[PDB]
């Protein structure tokens, strides 16, 4: 069963370290394949370079969001998987019609622990685990009931309570239904905007040990001072920009 | 040439995230012995659980941290004095290289990033290498100005007094120079910033720093933090009687 994991970027200061440590982490995972799609004008030689250099089976995609975030790349990388083309690098040829498979959207900066990714791959439909430290709470995730979901720990107002981390789709699922995707326009209804396409919440797939393991972390990144920075750039002595950080 | 990565860590939130990804990038590094200290009353089941399933070289040690606020102090000491032979292993490999044994010692904090490339760089280290470090200083990346394949500057603008105006993550030291300079260790004393060249002036002068990573161009490592999780909610659910399940490690 192969693991397509979709993951937005767009540069920023830490992008490199946040895909540097995430590809680290996706090179210990058998059978994965990452769609990394970049929001940008176009790609960008910091990801091209990365990506090859990074060993793992990927397929690179770039799509320019002129709210939420990491949308139009989510929602290109489903185009792809459903044969629409749009690869730039990587494998450019999509997964053939009727292949197995398990969709995954992992985001660049949370923290994936290796056994996550062996969680996801029995998903039939769409599967669910708890996501730590996100929505508030020390984590979040569904109520289990003689391994089924009965509910939902979370504290924000949604069909689908579930973080973006909290979840996996099916690959046949996904293609079966085309019109599935993600609403640009959607506000935390992200997630319900692509699952209410594909599932019922009480037909959701408890993983985790029927949801009794955090093995996902919504982890964010403090953005780097550069104070020091711009008083050296008036200086003339900035921090050489050939040398890519 | 086995590569002896020191790391001081301390329960809060963030704790297993970051000794996940931590843990997760090290397993990708062959001949790496971690040396996890704990800044604790004693091992936690939390860290103590994470190093049992790592599946890595390890040595468990734990010491409490006892006006500038240096973090991690007590627990790099207290890995190099195991590397010295005065014991205080709770888990793991209990007993030091002896004397004599080739290899490097690297301080690693736990919440930096460092690319598997950074490693082969440190693995050959005669005394003190340098390289580097992205986002840290204030800057994109602080490190070594290299001309000739000899240090002769540094690029840097915070505490510019510092005779070694590097990043904790931007050295690594040759495990026989330290176990050669016993006095060599940081010092809680010293001035926020000056925490590396308390260490590194016992040990070389600036000049005799070994430049890697491609003469100092290349950045393999990066100085991010993780932000504190929001938890307002959490506070709420508790008072309801519903917090977060305890039961459940995170
Ligand atoms: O507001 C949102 O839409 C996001 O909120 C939360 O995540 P959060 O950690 O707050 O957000 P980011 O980490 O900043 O962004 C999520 C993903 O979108 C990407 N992104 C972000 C910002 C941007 O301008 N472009 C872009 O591609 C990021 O690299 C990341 O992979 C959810 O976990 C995300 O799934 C959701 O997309
Ligand atoms: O002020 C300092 O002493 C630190 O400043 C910067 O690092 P920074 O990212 O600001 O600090 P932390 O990441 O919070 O701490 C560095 C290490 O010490 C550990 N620590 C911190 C705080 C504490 O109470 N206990 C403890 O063990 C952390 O887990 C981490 O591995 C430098 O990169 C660190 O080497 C230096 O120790
Ligand atoms: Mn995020
Ligand atoms: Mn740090």
């Amino acid at each position: 069963m192969t693991i397509y994991v979709v993951t937005p970027t767009y540069a920023r200061l830490v992008q490199k370290a946040e895909l540097v440590r995430l590809s680290q982490t996706l090179s210990l995972v058998p059978r994965l394949h990452w769609l990394l799609v970049e929001d940008a004008e176009g790609p960008t030689p910091l990801v091209s370079g990365l990506l090859a250099a990074s060993g793992l089976l990927f397929t690179h995609l770039v799509v320019l969001t002129p709210h939420p975030r990491g949308v139009e790349q989510r929602n290109k990388a489903l185009d792809w998987l459903r044969g629409r083309g749009g690869a730039v690098g990587g494998e450019k040829d999509p997964p053939p019609p009727g292949t197995q498979g398990v969709v995954y959207f992992a985001d660049d900066d949370n923290t994936y622990s290796r056994e996550l990714f062996e969680e996801m791959r029995w998903t039939r439909g769409v599967s669910v685990w708890p996501v730590g430290l996100v929505g508030g709470l020390r984590f979040e995730g569904p109520q289990v009931q003689d391994g089924r979901v009965v509910g939902f720990h979370t504290a924000w107002e949604r069909p689908f309570p579930v973080d973006m981390a909290g979840f996996a789709v099916a690959l046949p699922l996904l293609l079966d239904k085309p019109n599935a995707q993600f609403d640009s326009t959607a506000p935390g209804h992200l997630e319900s905007s692509l699952l209410s396409h594909l599932v019922d919440p009480k037909d959701l797939e408890p993983r985790a040990a029927n949801c009794t393991r955090v093995l996902v972390w919504h982890t964010r990144t403090e953005k780097p001072k550069m104070k020091q920075e711009e008083q050296l750039q008036r200086q003339g002595r900035g921090s050489d920009p050939a040398i890519e950080v």
